[PDB]
């Protein structure tokens, strides 16, 4: 029992990485009451979560998470906090398939909201695949999907309070920092510009090799309808800069061009897209995100990266990868 | 749905008395989930509850309080937030019967918290905690005193006890108890567990429209003390004045906090018996004399030395215990 930590929080005092690790270890184990878990989440919220706190929390959740045979070769994650406000299509999910077809190995983590992960079901992709096969799919197809629920069983002890609270808390940012395959590289999108730098520093503490945290025009990704604020981690060194669609040799578009629809529609969108028959704005936003991710693998010419991602798309070869995966 | 108010709280913004009233008017009817109530309580805790918010919340609780036929003559309450970690004898309860024995009408409101409490004492004396409002009002008319037990008049005060004990930390609820007397008295001697709550609580009382009141804290006790100076905030004719009083201001010897200490409920019951009968410890009598003395100030009696002297003669007289038995006889 950690009463001692809670009073520290109630005094607008931040926890140490270890104190936060304890608190969140007890949380995913259901050791806390609804009221306590809520007081913890709200006290941290009002004060403003610190990088060491976010790292300690994530560090805890991963410890509880189910095992995954982590490979040696380089692979990464392309995931975002979501809830950006601007109803858009599933950029990250599409980018994972295009990236896997553009050289990179992507092990994506994430769970159903409509929304995301639901259209993966629609493509006939068993969300509860075994850690054994996902590792296999990753080696053979350069991509796999790790559904949070089966890896973070304890995450359910926090859902009720989160829902009833209907407000943003540290759990919104801990979603992307807990891939059970512990990837060394990652493209992480955040719903707010103020989150870009904090997360970056969190990933550093978590010891990530190469990573990028993005936000632009309200999107928790790389934007085509406006500049994207970036915080890149490399060699334990962080750099801040901003990118525009012309930096990928792409033409700036409009957010509206990237607007979601419904289960059936969106399935068609991503299908007819990965098949190389979608809109131009859709192909652009994706290639832009894949282009920045490829920079985490050492490919520094964003324009060439974008051109390749775009041709890989138009190739249709990506969709043949949701099918190869849908058979296991 | 009060989601708009909860989102405002999470941004370190204060609610208006109206908003506060709405939010707590929902809390007492068990309409909020444990998570939401706890979030609401912690967010106000961390920021610091304002006078206007304390009033809104109290107004809400009083709205759902069972009725009580409020007399037109002057009467008062004498209660504190408790929880001062002092372990002293029951000052306010004793001061309640002594004040009545010399002419002051006292309709004391008592909260629950545990035996080990003022109501547990009166219960030990044989007093009916579930006496009807009519009977407590009839006792106030003839005996100058009566006890209004919280659980009997504030049925919604319970929908918060589970969360309150789980959180194991102070919240706005610790200070609402003393402000929700169901008879809505025009005068009151309220004690608080910390010096910084004196002014805010007196400011809330004014907002709630109290005529004459005094909020105090003295060397750790939520009562007027004689072992050290007492922090006071007095409301009179619509204005609040701040000052401290000292034992000497009452003409009383200054005894230690330790000499006021109590024990088991049984010790506490007999201690209060001997005291009220005019056979207790000097420390005990003196500490009560000081609280009754300030109380009478709310009744236009401005000389504290005289007030304290009257309280002492009232105590050695033994009538205060007489009124105890009489209250029990009903
Ligand atoms: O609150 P909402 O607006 O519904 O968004 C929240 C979701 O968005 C993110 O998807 P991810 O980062 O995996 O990107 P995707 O859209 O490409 O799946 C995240 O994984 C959530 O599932
Ligand atoms: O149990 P605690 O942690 O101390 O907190 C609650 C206390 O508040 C009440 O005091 P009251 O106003 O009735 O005055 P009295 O106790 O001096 O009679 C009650 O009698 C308890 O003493
Ligand atoms: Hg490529
Ligand atoms: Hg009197
Ligand atoms: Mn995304
Ligand atoms: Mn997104
Ligand atoms: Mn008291
Ligand atoms: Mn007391």
């Amino acid at each position: 029992t950690h009463q001692p930590i809670l009073e520290k929080l109630f005094k607008s005092q931040s926890m140490t990485q270890e104190e936060s690790h304890q608190l969140f270890a007890a949380i995913v184990r259901g050791e806390l009451e609804d009221s306590q878990l809520a007081a913890a989440l709200i006290s941290m919220k009002m004060r403003g979560e610190r990088p060491e706190e976010i790292a300690g929390a994530a560090s805890a959740l991963l410890a509880d998470a189910q095992p995954f045979p982590r490979p040696d070769y380089d692979f990464a994650d392309i995931v975002g906090t979501g809830g950006d406000g601007t109803n858009s299509i599933n950029i990250s999910t599409a980018s994972a398939f295009v990236a896997a077809s553009c050289g990179a190995k992507v092990a994506k983590h994430g769970n159903r909201s409509a929304g995301s992960c639901d259209l993966l079901q629609a493509f006939g992709i068993r969300l509860d695949m075994s850690a054994e096969d996902s590792r296999q799919a990753l080696d053979d197809l350069n991509v796999c999907f790790l559904f949070a629920p089966q890896y973070h069983t304890g995450f359910r002890h926090a859902m009720p309070v989160r829902q009833q609270l209907k407000t943003r808390t540290i759990f919104n940012v801990l979603g992307p920092l807990i891939n059970p395959a512990r990837p060394p590289k990652a493209l992480i999108g955040v719903y707010s510009p103020e989150l870009v730098l904090p997360i970056a520093q969190a990933l550093k503490v978590l010891g990530y090799k190469n990573a990028a945290v993005v936000h632009g025009g309200g999107m928790d990704e790389v934007a085509i309808h406006t500049p994207t604020q970036v915080a890149e981690l490399n060699n334990g060194e962080i750099e801040s800069y901003q990118l525009s669609p012309q930096d990928f040799g792409l033409q700036s578009y409009s957010l509206n061009a990237l607007q979601g629809g419904t289960p059936e529609e969106n399935r068609d969108i991503l299908a007819r897209l990965l098949q190389g028959k979608g809109d131009a704005a859709h192909a652009r936003q994706v290639a832009a995100n894949v282009a920045l991710l490829l920079k985490l693998f050492g490919q520094d010419n964003l324009r060439h990266n974008a051109q390749l991602a775009l041709e890989t798309i138009r190739s249709g070869t990506a969709f043949e990868r949701v099918t190869a995966l849908a058979a296991r």
